[PDB]
């Protein structure tokens, strides 16, 4: 059956500590609609209870220890997470854990460090004389102690930080020391994009490298994870991420599917990342997200024939996790690039009913986002579920593309022996609707198909030659399947 991923959280998921319970309770629903894997938010202790997990303090504290004024993380306790994972597994749904290895936040104390300021637009360029600062680099894990790992962090395990406690100033501080330099083989943006935020981990440090692989194996085992989602990959030494994934797979003997969040709308750079990680992990199809967002926001002027241009799914579908939206692109966020509501179901049809790519459904799109703007994403589960049904039960067999009009594009799937009634004919348009004749397969001759989305109430009779004339409304989507 087709695989479908679901990012199970949004930026405004509440800090009520009930998210793991929500996931456990949603297990049956997710399995029924076709979700086969869930990407959960960072499960370890952040700098505070309210942190979304991208400001990780202790990777070995899965909401288990008394650290940062809380036992549970924003999402819940370790046991509640394990219960959720157990429920998902009982329903044949896999779980991918978020991996945040770029930096550490919320150090226990500062340490005297000799550093130098670097140009934010070119981190290879020092901009000040070297001086002593008080950097938050001492991570001792007072609540966990040596449970699971006795590794303690110090300034020399980091390449830099952005805050000096002595002068109370923010700058991009690069640490001085034997062998200290920004990690190489990271995005070349800003000269060297190794530094992003908080205390930057030094992946040139052998102990850090070894300890992080040990943690990865521990993490996978502790939660019975089936895979990973790697955070801020373009800011982490590529060869390290390559080796880290390899180490976990070698130790667990499991596939451990991994998708990296390499955030750059550039197929060439994404290709480079794949090469530098020996194609051992997928990447989110950032270009496709931007193409979909462009189509949704250009008032019908976007040339739909170019929707696959420069996308990862077009070149390496085997390494592409296609998506419409995520917590960083949703309204008000750091990478804001929201696919407009009217086009959203069309975008989902594009990633869910086509043969290429591993598609991902966004929690915020299914259940809405709880931000405070006047443009929050509404709950679109009623529009998305019929499309998920199309993917689960009908998106099989030979595909025929008709991405041949600047507004109205479509494709068909003939269906195959995996499901006797599989097959579909999809049409989407970023402007006026209309009809398009498409070959749906001679094997479907004489059948009557209907629009599973319910947007149109008319049926289509497949001709004796396997062709049908399919219709779609203005700025809409229609997916015809056998009655
Ligand atoms: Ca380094
Ligand atoms: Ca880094
Ligand atoms: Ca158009
Ligand atoms: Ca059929
Ligand atoms: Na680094």
């Amino acid at each position: 059956v087709n695989g479908t991923l679901m990012q199970y959280f949004e930026w405004y998921t509440p800090n009520d500590g009930q998210h793991w319970k929500r996931l456990q309770n949603d297990a049956e629903h997710l399995s029924d609609i076709g979700i086969t894997a869930v990407w959960i938010p960072p499960a370890y202790k952040g700098l505070s209870q309210s942190d979304n997990g991208y400001g990780p303090y202790d990777l070995y504290d899965l909401g288990e220890f008394q650290q940062k004024g809380t036992v549970r993380t924003k999402y819940g306790t370790k046991s509640e997470l394990q219960d959720a994972i157990g429920s998902l597994h009982s329903r044949n749904v896999q779980v991918y854990g978020d991996v945040v290895l770029n930096h550490k936040a919320g150090a226990d104390a500062t340490e005297d460090v000799t550093a130098v300021e670097v140009n934010p637009a070119n981190r290879n360029q020092e901009t000040s004389e070297e001086y002593q600062i008080k950097a938050w680099t001492d991570f001792r894990f007072p609540g966990r102690g040596n449970t699971y790992s006795d590794f303690k962090w110090h300034w020399y395990h980091f390449d830099g930080a952005d805050w000096d406690e002595s002068r109370k100033i923010s700058r991009i501080f690069k640490f001085r020391g034997e062998g200290k330099a920004w990690d190489w083989e990271v995005s070349s943006e800003n000269g060297n994009y190794d530094y992003l935020m908080y205390a930057d981990v030094d992946y040139d440090h052998p102990d850090v490298v070894a300890e992080t692989k040990k943690w990865g194996i521990w993490y996978a085992n502790e939660l019975s994870l089936d895979g990973f989602r790697i955070d801020a990959a373009k800011h982490i030494k590529f060869s390290f991420l390559r080796d880290w994934v390899q180490a976990v797979r070698q130790a667990t003997g499991k596939e451990m599917f991994t998708v990296a969040e390499y955030w750059q709308n550039n197929a060439g750079k994404l290709e480079n990342y794949l090469n530098k990680t020996s194609f051992n992990q997928s990447v989110f199809d950032v270009p496709l997200h931007f193409n979909l967002q462009a189509a949704s926001s250009q008032g019908g002027g976007y040339d739909m024939r170019r929707l696959l241009d420069g996308t990862v799914v077009s070149r390496h579908p085997e390494k592409a996790v296609t998506f419409v939206e995520n917590h960083d692109t949703q309204p008000g966020q750091s990478l804001e690039s929201t696919v407009q509501t009217w086009f959203k179901p069309l975008a989902y049809a594009f990633i869910l009913t086509r043969e290429s790519g591993y598609p991902q459904v966004f929690y915020g799109d299914m259940y809405g986002t709880k931000g405070t703007s006047p443009k929050e994403i509404p709950s679109l589960k009623d529009n998305i579920e019929p499309i998920l049904k199309a993917r689960k039960e009908y998106a099989y067999g030979p595909q025929h593309d008709y991405i041949d009009h600047p507004d109205v594009i479509g494709w068909t799937r003939e269906g195959d022996s995996s499901a006797a009634k599989s097959g579909l004919a999809a049409l989407i348009t970023d402007g006026p609707g209309g009809s398009k004749r498409m070959y749906a397969g001679l094997k479907n001759a004489g059948e009557t198909w209907y629009d599973i989305t319910g947007n149109r109430s008319d049926t289509v009779k497949i001709g004796s030659d396997g062709w049908g004339e399919f219709h779609v409304n203005d700025g809409s989507v229609s997916i015809y399947v056998q009655k």
